[PDB]
């Protein structure tokens, strides 16, 4: 039970490996949502030191990743009355 997994919109910075993951909400039940659990990995190493967002954020970010590499970002959310499944955002970095 609980909210539905967030929708992750991808904004890539012209730096080549600067990634902003925007967390769009849709169904929670009056938005009783609490922060996000964000963990991501690349096509080289898995699960990097994950991060927990503030209690009610808008996005999560990662900077200075491997060039010409693929990345997987998994974002879970918490809610007053339980947890909300993980949504998966996938992208690739630019070339150095």
């Amino acid at each position: 039970a609980g909210p539905s997994a967030p929708k992750l919109e991808g904004q890539m910075g012209e730096d080549g490996n600067s990634i902003k993951v925007n967390l769009i909400k849709q169904d929670d039940g009056g938005s009783p949502i609490r922060h996000y659990l964000v963990k991501y990995r690349a096509l080289a190493s898995e699960w990097k030191p994950e991060i927990r967002l503030p209690s009610g954020s808008d996005h999560v970010m990662l900077k200075s990743l491997d060039w010409n590499a693929e990345y997987e970002v998994y974002v879970v959310a918490e809610n007053q009355q339980g947890k909300s499944k993980a949504a998966h955002f996938v992208f690739r970095t630019s070339a150095q």
